[PDB]
C-alpha cells in the first residue's frame, strides 16, 4: 500500500466546458469539506443554470455531424479511454488520496478499490468501443433493411458522493465508449476528483466539448439537467426523492430518456446448511463497508432459527473490532459520514431503533469531538415494520432477523418497494437455485455479496432504479437504434 | 377480397379480467360510434380506476413465483401465441369488419394490411419466446455469474384508435412471448376488436389473468394505470402531451418502467436524381394513409428546385383521384377521420395553412351529411414557420416544399422536437448512406416509404418517444436482467 | 397412447428429387427389414452415385440467385416449416408406427418421445428464420460495412438408424430455416420414415428440389456425397470411422465445409452426497435409453466407494425389471437391436468382459428365437484397460466402477477420445459447477442425464464430433457470412 | 516514415517453448534469405516433429485446469494482449526493418500499414477477451441450462510468408483472447519476424507454454502439426494443395478441428456509372498490392464495353510508373518476389498469357541481376478458359476483360472453385446491393477493394476456406461450446 510521499496540493477547482477551466457566470464559488475535520478543503465554481446551458452547447457542438467525435473511428474512442485509464493509473497516489481526503473515505480501499475500479471499469468500456454492432435483418418484402446503434447525444450524468470516482467512471466510460457527449454534475460534497479527471481527459486529447463537468448543487445544476430541452438522456445515482423528480422533470420538459439508480433494504438469506462463517463475514462487510454507504447495502439479514444465536453472536464479536479514526491513517478500519444530513439520518434511525424495541448489541452511538462518526451498531430480534428495516439508513448499521419458514422469508425479503440486490447462503444447489430466481432484485450473490465487476450488468429491480449499468447490456442504454430500410428489385437470402 | 356474408353482430362489451367478462364497478356503460355514420353501434362497460385495480391484482397473481405462467416452457408461451394467431387468421373476416366498422378504417386495407400484420407480428413474437437468453460472464475473481432476462412482471399498455388491432398485437406479442402479465387499456373511440381478441386469448387456453383488458377512457382507466403502484412497467403510443402525463404520473407514483411512442412530422427529402415517379407514389402513400392518420405520416416533403414543380403536379394529380365514402363499400378509397376533436383539428390546421400564405393545390374543406369526412389536401410552397409545417395534423393533408442546398435541408429535417421517422429519394449510393445517418429518426426508408416490420425494431428519436418495439431490439425493453454471481473455489476458461 | 386403428401401408418408397418421386438410375431396389422379427417389410429404391448427381443439380437449381427458395420472405421459409410440423403432428400415429417397425423402437418412446421432439423441434427452426441476422460494424475509415449471413448452399445430409426421424429433422430443420438446400442420405437400415416425411415437404408447398431423399448405402450414396464437387457443405452423425472418410473424401475434393457428431463413451461421476435414487435411475435409463443405441449413452458410471455397492445393488434390481419383445406390444419395455452387425458387436464386447475380468451381475447373453435381442446386461468393478470400459458398445450394456479420488476420477472420466457428454450427481454447489467445467464434454448433465432439448445446442469435445447442432450456436454452422464494405465520403458513429 | 538509425542485427533464431530458446532436437539448422539479394541473412533452428511433440506438451501442459493461463480472469489475458500491442509499438521500427528485409516487403508499407495492422489487430482482440459470452437458455422441463464457451484448447497455427506478422497476429490474437494455448509455424522463408514476437511475448509476461513458435518446414513441422493426436485445431493460411492436405491429415487424426484461408482469384465488376478513376485506382493496387502477393488479389477485373478502352489505358499509365529495387530505399514502390518458386510460377504464367493469345500491355519479363524481381505486368483481352483468368499468380500481373452483359458478367465472376472476396464499381444503389449479394465471395468490397479490418470477420466462399477470422464471428471458431443443464424443482421464467 504506497502512499502520497508529498503533501496533497489541490490546483483543479473551475468548471471544465470545451477542455479549459471556466469561472461560473455568478462569479460564486462554494466550500469543499473534509468530512473527517469539518474542515474547508477549499474553494469550487459553482454552476447554477447558466453554466449548465454553456456545458449543453459545447457537448451539442461536440456531438454534431461532421465534428472530430462523430468522424472519428471507433477503435480511436477506444483509444481514448484506454489512455485515460492509463493516465489514472499514473495519478493513482494522487487520486486515491484526494478522494480518501474529499470522501471520507480509506485510504487503503480508495487505492486497492476504487482506483483500481476505475482504472479496470474504463479498460472494459474502451474495449466495447469498436464492438458495438447493429444489425441486418431479413424483414418482408423486397428491401435491404439494417440498424445502426448510434450514441443518443447528449447526456446528463449526476452522480453521488459515496463513490465519487468510481460513479464519474461508471458514467462517462459507457457513454463515451458508444460515441455520445456528456455533461456531469458531481456531488456537491465531492467534485475535487472528478476536476482532476477532466485535466486528465484534456491531457489524453480528447475533443473539446466532448465531456463537460459542472460542479455545484442538486436543485440548482442538477435541477437544469434534468430540465434541460436540448439534453437527450439524463442518467442519476442518488435518492429516491431526486430520482422522483428527475423522472417528473426530464417528463415535463423534452421527455429525454432516464436511467435511475437508486439505492435499497437489500435482504440475505442465511439457510440451516451455510458455511456459517463465510456467510457472516460476507453479511458484515456487505453492510459495512464503507460506513454503510452503498447502495448495495446488506441492511436485512434473515438467518435460519437454528443457527440465528449462532449468526448474531459471530456477527457482533467481528463488529466489535473496527478503529475509527481518519480515513488517511495507516490501520484505521472506519472513517466518517460524508456530511451533517446523513449524520442526523443515521442517528435518528438509530434511535428509532431502540425505541420501537430492537435488541442492541453493540454502538448506538456518535463518536470523537469532530468528523460525522458513528459506532457501528447492531440489531438483533428486528421485526419488519420497523423504520431500520424499512428505511435506507446509509450507515454503519446492521439488523439481524430470524425466520424458519422458506416461502415466509421469501416474501418478507420481496416484501419492499427496493429491489437493488440480495445475498443467498446455502450449499444446495436447488435452494440457490430456486430462492435467487425468486428474489425480486437486480443482482443476487450466491455464497457471496458485494461482488461487482465491469463485466455484470448493474441495477435494480422496482424503485431502486430502471435501465442497467455495464456489462454488455448496460451498454444498449446509451445508444439510439435507428433503422434504414432501402427498397430494392430484388431481394436474396 | 372475400367478405363477411353475413351481417356482424356485436357479442363481446364487457371487461375482461381473469377471463371472465366483468361489468364496470360502478355499473355505468360507455356508447360506442361509427366515425362514417355518428350512429352509436353499442354499449360497453366502462372501466375506471376500480376497475384497474381488479385487473392488476389479476396480473399481478398470475405472474407469482410457481403460477401457471411462470412456470410453462417459454416453447409453450410461443405456442400459446402462434394459437392466437391462427385464430385470428380463423376469425378474419369478422375482425377486418369489426375493425373497419369501428374505426373508419377502408376495410380493403383493414383485411390485406391490418389483419395481415396483425397475424404476422403474433407469429413472430411467438417465435423469440424460447430464444430469449441471458449470459454467462467471465467476471474478475473466483465466481461463476450468469444473467437471467426475467419478464418485468405487470405491464400496463395503453393504445390509440389509428391501429387498434395492429397496435394491440405489437402491445402484447412481445409482453407476453417474455413473460409479462399485461392490462390493457384500448381506446375509448375502438374498444371493440381488443374485446373480440380477448375472447380468442380465452379460446386459445392463456392462463386467467395473464391479459386483462379494461376498455374505457384516459383520464379514468388511462390515468389510474400511468399511477398504480403495483404495475412494473407502462407502454403507450398516442399524443405527445398524454405520453408527458404518463412519465409525470410514473415517476410521482412508483417510477415504472416507461416506454412512449408519440407520433411525429417526418420528413422526406427528395434529390433531383430520385426516380421521380416512385417518390411521388411512396410520398403520396406516406402522408395519406388511412386519412392520414399514421404516427409515420410524411407530412414535410422537400423537393429538389428543379424537380419541385413536376413533383408538385403529379402529387396533386394523384390526390385529386380518391372516392370518399363508407370504407366497408368496395372501390371507396377514403373513409373517415375518427371523431370530432380530430376532424376539429385537422380543420383548424388546414384553415391556418390559407392564413399563413401556403399555396392550397386541392381540397381545404370538409365532406358530406355524415362522417368525419375532410377532402384530401395539398399546400405547396409551405415555409417551415407555418402551423402546417410544425404539428402533427393526423389528416389528409400534405406539405410540399422546396430546398436547393442539401446541408440546409437536413438541418431543416431535423429541425423539429419530433423524431420519428423520415425518407430519403435518390439513386446515389453516397447520398443515401450519408443522409440516412445524418437525419435524427427512428427509421429512414431509402427510396420508399411506410414500411413497418415485425423483425425490424420501432420508435423515435427525441419527443417522438422512448424505447423500441419489435425486432429483437424490441423484446429487451420487455425483460427485466437479473445478475447472478456465485462464489466458486477456483474458476476455469 | 393412442395407436393405429388400422394396419400400416408402406406406399412412399422411392428416390424424391424436386418433389417428384424417382426410380433408381440402375434400376435397383434394396430391401427393408423388421429388426423384431426379420422379415422383409418392403423393397425402396436404391440411389447411388447417379441419383446423387440428380439430386445435388436439383438442390443446386433450387439455390439459385432468383429462385422462389431464395427470394420468399425469410418468415415464409418459417412458415413452411411450421407447416411441416402441423403435417407430421397430423400423421403422428402412422409415423410413430412406421418409426418402431422399422427401426425396432419402442412404441410408446417412438409416439411420445421422437415423434414430440420432431414436432417441437421443427417448430423451434421455424422461429429462427426470420430472426437470423448480421451485422453493422464500425469499421476503420470512412466505410459503411455490413454482413450477411447467407445459406451456405447445397448441403449433404447423412443420418444414422438409431433415430431416423429426429435426426432427420435436426438436420433438415436448421438447414431450411437458414435458406439451404439439401440433399439427404437416410441410413439403408431406416429410410421410410424420411419418405414419408418427403411427402409432406411437397404437401406443404416447399419449392422443388429444397429438399430432396435418397435413399441408399454408405459407401455408395454415402460416398457420393462426401465427395462431391458441387455439395458445399456435408453433416454427419454415426461412426468414428466414417466421419474419418468423410472427413478426408471433403478434403480430397471440394474441401466442403464438415461437421460430424461421433458418438461418445460418456462418463458419469456420482459423489457420496448424490440423491442416490435420482442418480440410480437416470444413470440406469442413461446408458438403457433405446437398446443401448444413443450416442449420449452413459457408458461409464463411476461411483464414490462409500455408496458403490448400494449404487451398484440398485442399478442391478432396475435392470432385472425389463419385458423384451415386439416393440408395438403394449408393456414390452425392450426392443430388439437394429442389425445383424450390432448385435454381433454388442454379443462380441460382452464376452470381452468377462473374459478380461468384469463382474457380471445380470443378463450377459442373447434373448429369442427371431430378433436382434440382448439381455440387458450390467458389469461391475469395471477398469478403465477393459475393452467395455473404452469402446462405444452401442448395446444394452452397463458399466459400474468405483473411485474413491475425485482428481483421479475426473482424469479418468476424461482419459478418452471421446468427449460428447457427461453427468455429475452431487447436492453440493461448488462441486457441480467445478466438476462440470473440468470435464471435456459437449453437454454436462447435473443431477439428471440425456436432457436434450432444441434450445440448447448439441455436439462432441474431442473425436465425439465437430460443431454443434441447435440453439442458437447451432444456427451459425448452416450460414456462410459475407461482409460488405462500402466507402463512403464520410462517416459518422 | 521514421527509420532503424542504426544497422539492424538478428538475435533470436531459436524455437521458442515454455518461454525459452531451444536448439532443435536433431541439432539441424536452416538458412533464412533476404530476397532483394538472394544472400543470407542468418541460420534459425530447424524444428521437425520431435520439436513440435515438445511444443505440444508445453502447451497441454499449460491449457491443464488449475493452471495459469486456465484460471486469470479474462480481463487479464486482455491486459497481456494490450500490453503486447504495446511492446510491438516499442519496437515498431525494427520489426517494420526486420519485415521488409526478410520477406521482401516495401518498408513504408511494412511500417505503416503491416506492423500498424499488427499493433490494432492484437488490441481489438484484447478488448474481446472479458467480452466472450455464452448464454441461459429457457430448456423446456425442469431444469437450469447455460452454457460455457469455452477455449478450445491447443491450437497449431501454420502461417505464410507474405505477410508474416500481420499473419501471426491474425492466428494468436483470437486464439490467445479466447484463452488456448498455441503451437505456431511461421514460414520456412520469413521465420525472423515472429522469433522476435516470442521474445515480447515473454517480456509482456504470458504463462509459459501460452505460446510456443516452431521455425521449420512445411512436410516436417507443419504436417506435425496437422497429423498431431493431442493438436484440438488447426489454422492455416496458404496454398490449395497444402489446405487439402491439412484437411485429411486431420481426417486421419484425431478429427480435430480445421480452419483454412487459401487465396484466390478475385473478381472485380466495373459498371458504365461507375467513378473511373476511382475503380482503375483501387482495381491497380488491389492486383499490384506486395507484389501481387495477396490471397485477395483482384487478379479479374471485368469492364462494361462502354469504358472499356478507357479503364485499360489508365490501367496501363499507372502500371509504368513503378520503381524497382531495394524495399529498404526511400522512393522504391516494388519489391521482389518471395523466393524462386513464386518468381517460377509468375513467369511461366506470364508466358502462357502470351501464348494463349492475351494481349500484352506492359511488363511481361524479370528484372535485374539479383532478386526475385518481375516487371509489373498487365494483359487486356484476356478471356475466362486462359491459365491467367483461372490460376492464382500470386505475382504483379494484373487480367483486364470486358463484358456487356450483366447476367452473363456475374456468372463469369462465380465460375470459379475460388470465393475469397470481389469488387463491385458503380454509383447506383440497386445494382451495389443485388451484385454484391450475387457474388459468391466472403468479401465484397463497394467502390473500393482491399479494405480490411480486425472489427470484420473475414474468410472464403468455395475452395477459399472455411471458416471466418476476426470480428466478432472469427472469435467463435476459437470457442467450443459447452452446455451444462441441472436439474432443479421448480423453474420459473
Ligand atoms: N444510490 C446510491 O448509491 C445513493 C443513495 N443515496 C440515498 O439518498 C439519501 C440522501 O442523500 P443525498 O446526498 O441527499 O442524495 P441525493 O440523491 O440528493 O444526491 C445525489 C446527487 O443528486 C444531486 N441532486 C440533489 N437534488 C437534486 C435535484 N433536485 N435535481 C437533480 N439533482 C439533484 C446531488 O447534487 C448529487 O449530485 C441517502 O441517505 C441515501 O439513502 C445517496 C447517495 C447515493
Ligand atoms: C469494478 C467496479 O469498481 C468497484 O467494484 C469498486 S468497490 C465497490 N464498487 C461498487 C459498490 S456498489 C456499486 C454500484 C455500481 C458500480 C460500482 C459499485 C460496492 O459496494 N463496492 C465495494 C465492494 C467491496 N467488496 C467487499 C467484498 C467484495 C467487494
Ligand atoms: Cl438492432
Ligand atoms: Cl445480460
Ligand atoms: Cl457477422
Amino acid at each position: 500500500l504506497p502512499v502520497l510521499l508529498t503533501d496533497l496540493k489541490i490546483q483543479y477547482t473551475k468548471i471544465f466546458i470545451n477542455n479549459e477551466w471556466h469561472d461560473s457566470v455568478s462569479g460564486k464559488k462554494f466550500p469543499v469539506f473534509n468530512p473527517a475535520t469539518e474542515e474547508e478543503l477549499c474553494q469550487v465554481e459553482e454552476g447554477d443554470k447558466e453554466d449548465v446551458d454553456k456545458a449543453v452547447k459545447a457537448a451539442r457542438q461536440a456531438f454534431q455531424i461532421g465534428s472530430p467525435w462523430r468522424t472519428m473511428d471507433a477503435s480511436e474512442r477506444g483509444r481514448l479511454l484506454y489512455k485515460l485509464a492509463d493516465l489514472i493509473e499514473r495519478d493513482r497516489l494522487l487520486l486515491a488520496t484526494m478522494e480518501s481526503m474529499n470522501g471520507g473515505k480509506l485510504y487503503s480501499n480508495a487505492y486497492l478499490s476504487d482506483l483500481a475500479g476505475c482504472i479496470k471499469t474504463l479498460r472494459y468500456c474502451a474495449g466495447w468501443a469498436d464492438k458495438i454492432q447493429g444489425r441486418t435483418i431479413p424483414i418482408d418484402g423486397n428491401f435491404f433493411t439494417y440498424t445502426r446503434h448510434e450514441p443518443i447525444g447528449v447526456c446528463g450524468q449526476i452522480i453521488p458522493w459515496n463513490f465519487p470516482l468510481v460513479m464519474l467512471i461508471w458514467k462517462i466510460g459507457p457513454a463515451l465508449s458508444c460515441g455520445n457527449t456528456v455533461v456531469v454534475k458531481p456531488a456537491e460534497q465531492t467534485p475535487l476528483t472528478a476536476l482532476h479527471v477532466a485535466s486528465l481527459i484534456k491531457e489524453a486529447g480528447f475533443p473539446p466539448g466532448v465531456v463537460n463537468i459542472v460542479p455545484g448543487y442538486g436543485p440548482t445544476a442538477g435541477a437544469a439537467i434534468s430540465s434541460h430541452m436540448d439534453i437527450d438522456k439524463v442518467a442519476f445515482t442518488g435518492s429516491t426523492e431526486v430520482g422522483k423528480l428527475i423522472k417528473e422533470a426530464a417528463g415535463k420538459s423534452n421527455l429525454k430518456r432516464v436511467t435511475l439508480e437508486l439505492g435499497g433494504k437489500s435482504p440475505c438469506i442465511v439457510l440451516a446448511d451455510a458455511d456459517l462463517d463465510n456467510a457472516v463475514e460476507f453479511a458484515h462487510h456487505g453492510v459495512f463497508y464503507h460506513q454503510g454507504q452503498c447502495c448495495i447495502a446488506a441492511s436485512r439479514i434473515f438467518v435460519e432459527e437454528s443457527i440465528y444465536d449462532e449468526f448474531v453472536r459471530r456477527s457482533v464479536e467481528r463488529a466489535k473490532k473496527y478503529i475509527l479514526g481518519n480515513p488517511l491513517t495507516p490501520g484505521v478500519t472506519q472513517g466518517p459520514q460524508i456530511d451533517k444530513e446523513q449524520y442526523d439520518k443515521i442517528l435518528d434511525l438509530i434511535e428509532s431503533g431502540k425505541k420501537e424495541g430492537a435488541k442492541l448489541e453493540c454502538g448506538g452511538g456518535p463518536w470523537g469531538n469532530k468528523g460525522y462518526f458513528v459506532q457501528p451498531t447492531v440489531f438483533s430480534n428486528v421485526t419488519d415494520e420497523m423504520r431500520i428495516a424499512k428505511e435506507e439508513i446509509f450507515g454503519p448499521v446492521q439488523q439481524i432477523m430470524k425466520f424458519k419458514s422458506l416461502d415466509d422469508v421469501i416474501k418478507r425479503a420481496n416484501n419492499t418497494f427496493y429491489g437493488l440486490s440480495a445475498g443467498v447462503f446455502t450449499k444446495d444447489i436447488d435452494k440457490a437455485i430456486t430462492i435467487s430466481s425468486a428474489l425480486q432484485a437486480g443482482t443476487v450473490w450466491v455464497n457471496c455479496y458485494g461482488v461487482v465487476s465491469a463485466q455484470c450488468p448493474f441495477g435494480g429491480f422496482k424503485m431502486s432504479g430502471n435501465g442497467r449499468e455495464l456489462g454488455e447490456y448496460g451498454f444498449h442504454e446509451y445508444t439510439e437504434v435507428k433503422t434504414v430500410t432501402v427498397k430494392i428489385s430484388q431481394k436474396n437470402s
